């Protein structure tokens, strides 16, 4: 749980962008970027899985997971230092990948401000900036 | 509470540096950057007070505040975008102010790594970077 950052009481409004930098650990099979209103309401569950060569995106409403969206476009490595840019729109999430490719994921949980960011698995966030 | 950012489960070790950027809200009497083990274990309580033209540094162990240390080097103004760099040593904290002046504050709460950051008052943190 150490190094598994959670950022609370953010105020992410539609149109804002979040840039995340960190290093992926040697020997990790995947990691998670969770962004939403809290531990119980995840608008965006962003889960690259190196062992499955895919990126799963999903939403979480309470204890009920939404329908998973897999994006076979996993073009970064374990053991690297990478950047993610998440854009919060009222209808969609816009995740720029370290290679310039962009994933889009529908926002299924309304237009509320985003206050909760958490990192799971083998990703050590070294910087974040919010605009 | 909205906008009062919390960063939990950091891994800030002796020798590590924390660079925080943000904007001071207009007409505020002060703001707070807290660094420590948790909400009740604050190794560094960094509190610029513009109503008092001084920067208060203190520690919090449970419900017990230490002795305040005031530094009459408050040379930034509300509405401005300031940047602080906090360097964590087992012996003391070093806070580089926006004009370069370095403040020292003793670590009274043990060498144990820093995992908790919180911001209060008229400060909206826009970025941090751990190095
Ligand atoms: O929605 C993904 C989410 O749930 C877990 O993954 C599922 C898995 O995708 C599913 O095929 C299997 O039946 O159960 C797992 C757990 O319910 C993950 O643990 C988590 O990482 C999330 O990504």
């Amino acid at each position: 749980m150490t190094g598994e950052l959670e950022v609370k009481n953010m105020d992410m409004k539609p149109g804002s962008t979040l840039k995340i930098t960190g290093s992926i650990a040697d020997g990790t099979d995947g990691f998670v970027i969770n962004l939403g209103q809290g531990t119980d309401k995840l608008n965006l569950h962003f889960n690259p899985r190196f062992s499955e060569s895919t990126i799963v995106c999903n939403s979480l409403d309470g204890s009920n997971w939404g329908q998973e969206q897999r994006e076979d476009h996993l073009c970064f490595s374990p053991g690297s230092e990478v950047k993610f840019t998440v854009t919060f729109e009222s209808d969609k999430f816009k995740v720029k990948l370290p290679d310039g490719h962009e994933l889009t994921f529908p926002n299924r949980l309304g237009h509320s401000h985003l206050s909760y960011l958490s990192v799971r698995g083998g990703f050590n966030m070294s910087s974040f900036k919010l605009k």
